């Protein structure tokens, strides 16, 4: 199975823990290594940005499931979720209310509670939640 | 024509862009209840589905989608994602915060453009955009 992942210290350690657990269920498609540097270059890196955008789109279409950590506001994560919905992907969004953030009503409103789910979680149970998600509906 | 639009300086600029957009057609935009609905969390999922449906209907009705993308936002990103899949004409305005490489990368320079701007010229830039490709 193929899994697409998109997403301070708490956020980054949870991204690492989610990706590590997703690797138990199939091949994880995720990449963020150049995003900060491409972004810092602005309009001058538009060419490289178009390449990474095409790559993320091909991975979203290949994916059997899209998983997003939606705690921190992000235009990139929101965009990839919009494209994933139009591709009718199975999607799981994970949001941590204890971060102080308010999750966008648009993201909570896009979830139907079946094909697209949004789950609130506490940092300590994210592995157990992913095991629950994939046992109740295996890939 | 129908146009869809998605701190202190940012709020003034959203108001200036919407005011100028009304010269080119009917402007579809709403955020009156978004903060309150969002703060309610899972308890307001029902109301959230209703506003999600309304925004999708407006994105489909729109002849052009305009977004101010200076501040990171999942909702704005999601609406741009849906707009791209609906193959809408899109203009993103960014004020050099650093803009996501994903949004710059989604632009093709034609049907979806990302324009960097300075606060003082935002009205003249909207005039330019609609004179070069009128609605
Ligand atoms: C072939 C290389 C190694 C590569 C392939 C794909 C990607 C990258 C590099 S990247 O430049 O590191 N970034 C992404 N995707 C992004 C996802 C989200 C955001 C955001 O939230 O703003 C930004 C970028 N894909
Ligand atoms: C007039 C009725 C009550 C109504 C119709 C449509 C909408 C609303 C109210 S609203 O609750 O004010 N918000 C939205 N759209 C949103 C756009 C962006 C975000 C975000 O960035 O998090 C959230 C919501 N549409």
């Amino acid at each position: 199975p193929a899994l697409y992942f998109c997403g301070g210290r708490e956020d980054r350690t949870l991204y690492e823990r989610i990706v590590s657990r997703l690797r138990r269920f199939g091949t994880v498609l995720t990449e963020h290594v150049a995003a900060a540097e491409l972004g810092a270059r602005g309009e001058e890196a538009a060419g490289g940005d178009r390449l990474i955008h095409e790559q993320d789109l091909e991975w979203l279409q290949q994916a059997d499931v899209v998983v997003a950590e939606v705690t921190q506001p992000s235009l990139g994560v929101g965009y990839e979720l919009g494209r994933a919905v139009a591709f009718n992907k199975r999607i799981l969004c994970l949001f941590r209310p204890q971060s102080g953030r308010v999750l966008s009503a648009m993201i909570r409103g896009a979830a139907d509670g079946s094909r697209f789910q949004v789950w609130d979680y506490e940092e300590g149970e994210v592995e157990a939640l992913l095991d629950r998600y994939f046992e109740a509906d295996p890939l």
